[PDB]
């Protein structure tokens, strides 16, 4: 199959996971589809100021891979810039957020996969 | 960790899978890191008239997510023209090609989810 994402109504989510202002997740795979391998694979849009707050992974790993626009990872306590073009990996047992600093929205693929 | 796409190094590839012309791979993430549930990670880049030829999967299903240009995705013997945005998802038993049928790059994502 193909899925056109500029044609999946994303979900409106205010203060993800305890963060700042409004995101959007547009949900792309299912964990079905996925063959229950992976639970999340989606495209997130952060507008200017917004966040996703700081959570943590067990029994799973996620990966951002950042699309559009400027911000901050936080993992492992610590917050890395990132842009357009940057992997982020957060592994079993740590906890991450994401902030867009920027004046246009940040946007990636976020997929976390199980064990 | 962060991983910077732009600076890692491509692999280059001619022929992949017996496609035409020469594509670019960068491996993002390794299996290992990935805690051996997924075997491929990679940012490809096809030139014009490029394609990543036929070929089957078995024992694991693979995503393409398209990040720039256009073309034309094989699967299940049907040829469907994709775009930036795209989610191509090829399961297992199943065989897929990728085709720049555009005129500018064709760059997406691949990963490769065991089982
Ligand atoms: O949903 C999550 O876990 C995320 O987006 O980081
Ligand atoms: O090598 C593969 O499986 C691919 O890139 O589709
Ligand atoms: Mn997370
Ligand atoms: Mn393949």
């Amino acid at each position: 199959m193909v899925v056109r994402s500029s044609e999946i109504t994303p979900e409106r989510i205010s203060n993800m996971r305890g963060g700042k202002g409004e995101v959007e997740m547009a949900h792309l795979l299912s964990k079905e589809a996925m063959h229950n391998k992976a639970r999340l694979f989606a495209r997130m849009k952060l507008p200017p100021g917004s966040s996703v707050g700081l959570h943590k992974h067990e029994g799973e790993f996620e990966i951002y891979y950042i699309l559009l626009g400027e911000g901050v990872f936080h993992d492992n306590g610590k917050d890395v810039p990132i842009k357009a073009g940057d992997v982020c990996f957060t592994d079993s047992g740590e906890s991450h957020s994401i902030e867009n600093t920027g004046n246009t929205d940040l946007e990636f693929l976020a997929v976390i996969i199980l064990l």
